[PDB]
């Protein structure tokens, strides 16, 4: 009836800001950041075991340097809030912090490392992430390990398995997402948790992410249960 | 405007039959088969370049033997019709025919091989298909080619790339799906063209597959164009 793992693509932040009459789209990102905090609280309280939030795609990283820097600061603030010790949430980065700049990477890593490995609620923060890239990096990790274990070249050709890839993703050892929520009426896909979401329920709302409400979350859960 | 590649998950054949008071739900598959042929005609006439139709997943192959026997025969008929010389359609099998039995596999392969390599309309028939397995088999093919070209084990560990995977999938040489059509109100992913559909537009109808009509196809194209 209830998802174990909900994944959320937080779309529409800039559109939201423009609709509200703001010239600076960071107003959108800041409100989206507030909604991320809300959503994770809802998930925890509803008994969801794991939530993954899509904070920064590799696509996002191609944008105006100044705007991007501001966004990355908002994201780092978000993660630091997620990692607050009063929450007692276990947190994991999903993606490549090598892409966000070293000072933000240090701050993010520091926050995430401060969280317990064992907790009732787990949060994945997807930063500097792409789904196809993740699979490639999983394969490379898999093969690297096999080589270290004395695999021959011809053994490396046969070493790759579905289970071997799964075990080498960022999400190694976690249940796959049961429910993937996307906002802004986007029914495209965008490769978020590409491998892991192969059998996930998709749920869509027209509302932009900063406008996402607790009752929208309730509808998502109700729709999921009904399916 | 127009999708280059439409992918169709023909869900709801059994449910349609059950809903319409049919004791034998194989009948749903037969109605669904007729609809596949019509859909492909609509695609061709509308100027879509490539259509992929999901006929048999690796899951589907664990049904009741009487039902599975009927389904496999019906799928074989569907493919034989798609491959009819009068269509002049170029057809490709997407999946592992080793999973459907020797005699059906023989018939399917014969039909598909009889079709032209060059044609204005192309149809992928997905039979014995699993998306995660496809990626694994692509990676294995990739590495095998590297080994054949003289790569060392050391070099193999780092040989895998996003483009390398795409080039070694069943759909090598083809555009990824632009539009994925799902019926029966299903919004649950099924690993169908998993890698390829990372960025595809998803479109949903409540109509069960055997109830799918040209007006619904037109709606999908309109909705696609408007997105
Ligand atoms: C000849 C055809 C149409 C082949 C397609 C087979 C595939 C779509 C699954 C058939 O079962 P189902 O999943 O459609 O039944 P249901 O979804 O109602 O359980
Ligand atoms: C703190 C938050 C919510 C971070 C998410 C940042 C990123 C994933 C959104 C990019 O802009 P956008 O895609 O949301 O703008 P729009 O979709 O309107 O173009």
């Amino acid at each position: 009836d209830l998802p174990r793992h909900i994944a959320v693509l937080c779309d529409g932040n800039r559109r939201w800001a423009r609709s509200a009459g703001y010239d600076d789209v960071s107003y959108g990102y800041r409100m989206g950041a507030a909604k991320i905090a809300e959503m994770l609280r809802w998930c925890h309280e509803a008994g969801i075991e794991l939530a993954t939030v899509y904070l920064l795609s590799t696509e996002n990283l191609q944008r105006d340097p100044d705007e991007l820097a501001a966004l990355i600061e908002i994201i780092t603030d978000v993660v630091e809030e997620i990692c607050a010790p009063a929450n007692h949430w276990s947190v994991r980065t999903v993606g490549d912090l090598g892409l966000i700049g070293e000072e933000p990477a240090r701050r993010l890593r520091g926050a995430v490392e401060s969280t317990p490995e064992v907790a009732s609620f787990h949060v994945n923060v997807a930063v500097g992430y792409g789904g196809r890239r993740e699979i490639v990096d999983a394969v490379r990790a898999l093969l690297s390990k096999e080589l270290a274990n004395g695999a021959t070249a011809e053994e490396l050709v046969d070493a790759v398995t579905v289970e071997g890839i799964s075990e080498n993703l960022y999400t190694s050892g976690q249940p796959d997402p049961d429910l993937v929520i996307r906002t802004s009426g986007e029914q495209r896909l965008s490769g978020f948790l590409l491998w892991q979401s192969a059998y996930s329920e998709m749920w869509f709302t027209e509302a932009h992410w900063p406008a996402f409400r607790h009752v929208d979350f309730l509808r998502a859960l109700r729709d999921y249960s009904a399916r």
